[PDB]
């Protein structure tokens, strides 16, 4: 893809600010001043976080970009990237990404960070099966099942999502960093083959049960599950309940709005020792 002529910057980058990006990276004197092929062949990178961007419109015409730090801006359609080919590292944390469909020629792609962009379909990830890290802290994503086809992962960040099926990693067994801290996992039984991991995390765990009636003795299973498959006995009870294997039980006479209960512990995954900790939490109606 080309521009047929020299064209001036502000018509072929549609955003303002993109424009100026541009503009300054060429070291070009205003954005009515015209660029040839040649020049925007000769950008490689591209550092414009926190810079108040809409639209990446245009950058289909730079072939050669490798690397492409665009965080902190107002990104919502990725479509432009499409196309480059020889993109390496992309950056674009805390925009309103929600679609990765049109990364479909990224084959030379090895890093994506997405965090916060609230995001919560990722199956777009099925074309970048190469990629080797991947960062997606802080979205909304309750279905990891396209993971299991990103098999070159050595770091893989899922951090505070809403997570709770983890089956999908059993397969990524070149995974040597693993955060998934702050979602609702409580079955650890899946990751148990991922013999390569040096850091893993899985602290702050939530997990909210659907309601059930309040009564004066109420019971409520425990379903914390450790990697080897055998049930992790509560840490601290709330209401002085207590822990009848396999149910946690309460005497409540008067009427309360919520149990609960916290797990912990210590886990050990190939070279990787981590805290599986969290918090059972049992509406009552």
């Amino acid at each position: 893809e080309t521009i047929t002529v020299p064209t001036p910057i502000k018509q072929i980058f549609s955003d303002d600010a993109f424009a100026e990006t541009i503009k300054d990276n060429l070291k070009k004197k205003s954005v009515t001043d015209a660029v040839t092929q040649n020049e925007l062949n000769s950008i490689d990178q591209i550092i414009a976080n926190n810079s108040d961007i809409k639209s990446v419109q245009g950058i289909q015409y730079l072939p050669n970009v490798t690397k492409l730090f665009l965080n902190g801006n107002k990104l919502t359609d990725i479509k432009p990237l499409a196309n480059l080919k020889n993109l390496g590292w992309l950056f674009l944390d805390e925009n309103k990404v929600k679609d990765l469909s049109s990364l479909k020629d990224l084959k030379k792609l090895k890093s994506l960070s997405l965090e916060h962009n609230g995001i919560s379909d990722i199956n777009g990830l099925v074309h970048l099966p190469q990629l080797e890290s991947l960062y997606l802290g802080n979205n909304k994503i309750t279905d990891i099942t396209v993971l299991s086809r990103l098999t070159k992962l050595d770091t893989l960040s899922l951090e505070d999502n809403q997570i709770s099926d983890i089956v999908p990693l059993a397969g990524l067994t070149k995974l040597q960093n693993l955060y998934l801290s702050k979602n609702h996992i409580s079955d650890l039984r899946a990751l148990a083959g991922l013999k390569n991991l040096d850091v893993l995390e899985l602290f702050s765990q939530e997990c909210l049960n659907k309601p059930i009636n309040h009564q004066s003795n109420l019971v409520v299973p425990n379903t914390v599950k450790n990697t080897d498959g055998s049930l992790v006995t509560p840490e601290i009870i709330s209401d002085d309940g207590d822990y009848e294997k396999p149910n946690v039980k309460w005497h409540l006479p008067e009427f309360t709005n919520e149990v609960s209960f916290i797990f912990y512990q210590p886990v050990t995954i190939g070279k990787a020792k981590a805290r599986f900790h969290g918090r059972v939490t049992q509406p009552l109606k």
